[PDB]
């Protein structure tokens, strides 16, 4: 998932 990783929840997940 995107929102588990730090580098893509900066954006919004």
């Amino acid at each position: 998932g995107c929102c588990s990783t730090p580098p893509c929840a900066v954006l919004y997940c």
